C-alpha cells in the first residue's frame, strides 16, 4: 500500500517516458516465467497486444523509496541496444509492489537453451550468440556500467534468436536457486572483492567456455583462487575452434590490464565467426552430463 497521490507532480511529468498505467498492463499472476529473491516473474500483457514479463519488486514498500526506484527505471530505461534487456516501463499500484516491464524472452535463459538436448546448435551458432553478448556488454561498457554477474544463466534468447545481457538495473536478482558466482569472477575479484569491466571480460571467457560446452558448470570437480594459483584454466572444450580458446586465455589474462577490451572481443569474435558455414554440429560432452 504505496500513497501514490504523495508522488511529486514534476517528477511524474519527468518519469513518464517509463511510465505505464495499470489500464494498459494485465498481469498473469497465475503464469510464474521466473523467480528471484526480490519477486516473481509473470506473463504479462500490454497494450499499445504486446506480450512482455512483467517482475513484482519486494524492495519497494513505501513512497519514500519510490521516487528513487523511477529514476533506477530512467536509468535502465537508458540502457537500450540490441543485445541488452530493454526495460519497457514501470506499473505503479495503489495495491501491492510496484511493477517491472520487461520484453517477453520466448527462449529464456541461454544457459538453459544449449542445454535443451532437442536443440540442434552448430559451431557458428553458439559463437554468434557470444559475439551478440561481446556487442551488449561493448554498450555496457562504453556507458562504464560494471555488470558483475556475467553469465550464462543472466542472459535472455528472444524469437528472432537475439542474445539480451539481462541480470542488471531493476532486474537483478539470483534467477538460478542452485546458487558469490566465484567459477566467473576474476582472479582479482576473487581476492579483493572490487569488480571493473576487465573482471567482466573474465566472466566472458567463462561465458564462452559455457557456449562451447552447451551449458556445462565451469570446473567440474573446492577453493577456486587457490585451484586458479595453481596455473589452472578450463580445458578447451571439445567443439571449441583454436582461435576461439586463445581469445578464452586472453579474456583470462592474470594481468586485468592486459585483458581484451569488449571493443577487441567483438572484432575478433567477429572474425572468427566470419569463417563458420553452419555445419559443425556441437554435441554434449559424456562427461558434463546431468553435472550438478
Ligand atoms: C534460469 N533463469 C534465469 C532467468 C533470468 C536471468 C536474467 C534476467 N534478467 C531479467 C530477468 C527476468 C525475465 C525477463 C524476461 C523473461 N522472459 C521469459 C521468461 C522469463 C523471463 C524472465 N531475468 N531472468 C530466469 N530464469
Ligand atoms: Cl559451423
Amino acid at each position: 500500500h504505496i500513497d501514490l497521490s504523495a508522488l511529486n507532480p514534476e517528477l511524474v511529468q519527468a518519469v513518464q517516458h517509463v511510465v505505464i498505467g495499470p489500464s494498459s498492463l494485465i498481469v498473469h499472476f497465475n503464469e510464474v516465467i521466473g523467480r528471484g529473491h526480490f519477486g516473481c516473474v509473470y506473463h504479462g500483457t500490454l497494450l499499445d497486444k504486446i506480450h512482455c514479463a512483467v517482475k513484482s519488486l519486494n524492495r519497494i514498500t513505501d513512497i519514500g523509496e519510490v521516487s528513487q526506484f523511477l529514476t533506477e527505471g530512467i536509468i535502465m530505461k537508458d540502457f537500450s541496444h540490441p543485445n541488452v534487456l530493454s526495460l519497457l516501463g514501470i506499473c505503479l499500484r495503489s495495491e501491492g509492489s510496484p511493477l517491472v516491464v520487461l520484453p517477453y524472452m520466448k527462449h529464456g535463459d541461454l544457459r538453459n537453451f544449449i542445454r535443451n538436448e532437442t536443440h540442434n546448435p552448430t559451431v557458428k551458432d553458439l559463437i554468434g550468440f557470444g559475439l551478440q553478448v561481446a556487442k551488449g556488454m561493448k554498450f555496457l561498457a562504453s556507458k562504464k556500467f560494471v555488470h558483475r554477474d556475467l553469465a550464462a544463466r543472466n542472459c535472455m534468447l528472444d524469437e528472432k534468436f537475439t542474445v539480451k545481457v539481462a541480470d542488471f538495473g531493476l532486474a537483478r536478482d539470483m534467477y538460478d536457486k542452485e546458487f558469490l558466482p566465484v567459477k566467473w569472477m576474476a582472479l582479482e575479484s576473487l581476492q579483493t572483492q572490487k569488480f571493473t569491466t576487465k573482471s567482466d571480460v573474465w566472466s566472458f571467457g567463462v561465458l564462452l567456455w559455457e557456449l562451447m560446452t552447451r551449458g556445462a558448470p565451469p570446473y567440474p570437480d573446492f577453493d577456486i583462487t587457490v585451484y586458479l594459483l595453481q596455473g589452472r584454466r578450463l580445458l578447451q572444450p571439445e567443439y571449441c575452434p583454436d582461435p576461439l580458446y586463445e581469445v578464452m586465455l586472453k579474456c583470462w589474462h592474470p594481468k586485468a590490464e592486459m585483458r581484451p577490451s569488449f571493443s577487441e572481443l567483438v572484432s575478433r569474435i567477429s572474425a572468427i565467426f566470419s569463417t563458420f558455414i553452419g555445419e559443425h554440429y556441437v554435441h554434449v560432452n559424456a562427461t558434463y552430463v546431468n553435472v550438478k
